[PDB]
């Protein structure tokens, strides 16, 4: 029911998706990398 996401243009895809798999591990939520436009997205679902 719940979906977060954290566009992050000031970092490149390899940091963003490091912390994006972190940032899901730690909570023990779902976590996905998108893209909008040529800015990746960290997308959390816990």
């Amino acid at each position: 029911s719940e979906e977060r996401r954290y566009k992050r243009c000031g970092q490149d895809e390899e940091r963003v998706r490091r912390e994006c798999k972190e940032r899901g591990e730690r909570q023990n939520c779902q976590y996905q990398i998108r893209k909008e436009g040529n800015c990746y997205v960290c997308e959390i679902r816990c």
